[PDB]
């Protein structure tokens, strides 16, 4: 019966269908469109289904009442075939019912995965009534929300009937939100929306320890895994549709916490952002996933910048708006529009392009040093480059490998590196299935076989991190010990603006199997290919790997010349180079995805550490043309300071910056001018006749005062 109790489930409705919003020759809302009507078609027309036949494993009762909540949608759509359809609410009444009572009433358990019983499955209920809930009575939608209550009585915990539970904490207390705020709504239970969101208030405090976000930037979530991007796309875009319902409540969140979210906008998202690509570093095991690449997985969370806009007031809603707006003018290689699956969101986001009153804004240049969870961040603003330094410590995991989802991702945390440049399509278009998971860009690794059985691990080293001096000057570290204790190499990198030297000493391999370091592993778009200069004159490379002993530089020619990446090697060094087409599929490195092969062409660089006590040494100049990059070897010839066992440093004389990492206490004097006596990182930078000093003891998480760490001489 008409009450205030639905008018707040009438709000939810336009936020996660969007028709009250709807227009037919609103030219995108109809593609849309049409995809509803094929999808709805597509179950409707085979339900019940073989696709989803299978029971034991819970996943696909989740599937079944997803694309029950697919009907929902187009069954209550003013402009849709199946508006007021009599077979196909038939349908829903007859299979919501048939289904209740066969699989999912009271007397009964989760197999599989609780998953399903609990979240994904229940916001499908949840989602189906609410858009037809004219389409059924009160006592109905009891009925089936019955369930719920079964299988989520408290909204401070989760896994609840089984029998070791667990707190709803990070993105996952969002699901508690969409899960028990609305189906209490729809219950007019009163106390499921007032206790809940008492817990959904739980998310807004930062920590120092433990899951959710982080003073500086980081967000740990399932017990130490970067996912500022994955589980964080969970967070921001469930709570960005639950506050327009939640505020207009009787139990309203205090305008305190909803400050916590700018802070988690600015300090942990919008850095990971490049040109519309939210960095795989940060998205863990969702990367090994065809439907969510690096540019589509970045709108789930550009959605949820916006959504938050909206509600907001002032400036705080101009400047969020131009941080959307003016990220997605920079994303020349997706259209926005094709993660856009409701139509508020196409509406706002066709708002911001055509409103000429939001001012767009360039970038300026950034370096968010994540050390909470062992990802470094960078871009350039003067050269439009992009750089990301996946680690991992003693305190965070390499890589996830959950569901059967993840098999490869082994060294993708291993010092790994990504350079992100003018090709916007290079961690994507099937880049994932098709690289070599063992020469991963960045890492020092031997050559012993890995299975797809395997699971994340922990250093056992302690020294790994950043010191942070401004928006273009860091310096990184990792006491590397690596799989399985065969091989530690002392792994430093200087990202110093326009380039980031990568040293590394003391490899030493305890192995019968050969350890080799990868400069390298792009990916070429094909039509436009690269020329590759050895050593300053042209090259022509294939499957087979090639050598080049006395090769003191590297560089990749293009059309683009924001595509140009160089290699200087300080100490001419002895690599070797290839490009081969390499295949694979989706399916390899997570079991439920398309076994389709899928093709792509990359070059790979590397070096080979076959004594023990190697170096390797080298600094990528990305978005350089050749004429400019040959003058600049020549500007830093003698900028290795030193890369030995207990120091390792660079010297970037036109900014006048070091950057330092000792392994030991002594005193290191370098370049004549001052001394560093501390274990730990530096940055340093000369400007006047005195130093402007960061170092970061990485093992405490801690700084330290000039005067502990540092005495300028004379």
């Amino acid at each position: 019966v008409k009450d205030t109790y639905t008018d707040r489930l009438d709000d939810w409705n336009g936020i996660i269908a969007g028709n009250q919003y709807y227009d037919s020759k609103n030219d995108q809302m109809a593609k849309l469109n049409q995809e509803l009507e094929g999808k709805v078609a597509d179950s409707l027309s085979s339900i019940l289904w073989e696709k989803f036949s299978n029971y034991k494993t819970s996943a696909n009762l989740t599937a079944t009442y997803r694309k029950l909540e697919e009907m929902a949608k187009q069954v209550t759509n003013p402009s849709s075939r199946y508006y007021q359809d009599e077979t196909v609410v038939r349908t829903v009444r007859d299979s919501m019912e048939w289904m209740h009572k066969h699989v999912y009433n009271s007397e009964k358990s989760i197999v599989g995965n609780w998953w399903d019983y609990e979240i994904g499955t229940p916001r499908a209920i949840n989602n189906t009534l609410s858009l037809m809930k004219e389409y059924f009575s009160d006592e109905e939608i009891k009925k089936y929300t019955d369930v719920i209550e079964k299988f989520v009585p408290d909204p401070e915990h989760f896994r609840k009937t089984t029998d070791n539970p667990f707190k709803a904490l990070g993105g996952n207390l969002v699901d508690m939100g969409r899960v028990k705020v609305i189906a209490g709504l729809l219950r007019k239970d009163d106390q499921e929306i007032s206790s809940t969101i008492r817990s959904i208030e739980q998310v807004f405090k930062l920590v120092d320890q433990g899951e959710g976000f982080y003073q500086d930037g980081s967000y740990i979530d399932h017990t130490n895994v970067a996912y500022t991007g994955a589980y964080g796309n969970v967070l921001i875009d469930g709570l960005s549709q639950l506050l327009p319902v939640i505020q207009k409540t009787k139990n309203p969140i205090d305008k305190d916490k909803m400050q916590t979210m700018y802070h988690w906008i600015d300090k942990s998202f919008a850095p990971l952002l490049v040109n519309g690509e939210l960095m795989d570093m940060s998205r863990g095991r969702s990367i090994s996933r065809a439907n969510s690449e690096g540019h589509v997985a970045a709108v789930e969370v550009l959605r949820g910048i916006h959504r938050i806009a909206d509600m907001s007031e002032g400036e705080t809603k101009q400047r969020l708006q131009s941080l959307v707006k003016t990220i997605v003018q920079s994303d020349s290689y997706y259209d926005v529009f094709k993660n856009l699956k409701t139509y508020k969101d196409i509406s706002l986001m066709q708002s911001l392009l055509s409103d000429a009153g939001v001012a767009s804004v360039p970038r300026t240049s950034y370096l968010s040093a994540f050390n909470k969870m062992d990802k470094t961040a960078m871009y350039n603003a003067e050269k439009g480059f992009g750089f990301g330094l996946s680690l991992f410590s003693s305190r965070t995991l390499n890589y996830e490998h959950m569901n059967k989802e993840n098999k490869r991702g082994w060294y993708t945390s291993d010092g790994m590196f990504y350079l992100y440049n003018g090709d916007l399509s290079h961690y994507s278009d099937g880049y994932w299935p098709t690289v070599n998971p063992y020469k991963m860009p960045g890492t020092t690794e031997t050559d012993a076989k890995r299975a797809d059985s395997d699971t994340g691990k922990v250093l056992p080293s302690a020294f790994v991190g950043t010191s942070k001096l401004d928006d273009a000057n860091a310096t990184a570290t990792m006491d590397f010990t690596n799989w399985n204790q065969t091989l530690t190499a002392h792994k430093s990198w200087f990202m110093l603006k326009d380039k980031i030297a990568f040293l590394g000493s003391n490899i030493q391999n305890t192995s019968t199997d050969t350890a080799a370091t990868t400069i390298d592993q792009r990916k070429l778009e094909s039509s436009n290919p690269y020329k590759v200069y050895v050593n300053d004159k042209e090259a022509s490379l294939t499957e087979q790997e090639k050598d080049y002993p006395e090769t003191q530089s590297v560089f990749l020619e293009s059309s683009d010349s924001k595509k140009n990446i160089g290699y200087f090697f300080f100490k001419k060094s002895s690599i070797s180079m290839s490009k081969a087409l390499q295949k694979g599929a989706w399916k390899d490195i997570n079991e439920g995805q398309s076994d389709k092969e899928v093709e792509n062409e990359f070059l790979t660089i590397s070096q080979a550490h076959k004594q023990n006590g190697d170096s390797y040494g080298y600094m990528l100049i990305p978005n350089v043309d050749r004429a400019t990059f040959n003058q600049m070897i020549k500007e830093l010839e003698s900028s290795l300071i030193e890369n030995n066992e207990t120091l390792q440093s660079v010297y970037d004389a036109k900014q006048g910056v070091w950057g330092i990492v000792k392994y030991d206490d002594s005193v290191s004097t370098i370049s004549n001018q001052f001394q560093v006596l501390k274990r730990g990182v530096y940055t340093i930078r000369k400007e006047g006749d005195e130093y402007k000093i960061a170092y970061y003891n990485p093992e405490t998480q801690e700084s330290a005062p000039d005067q502990e760490v540092f005495k300028k001489l004379e």
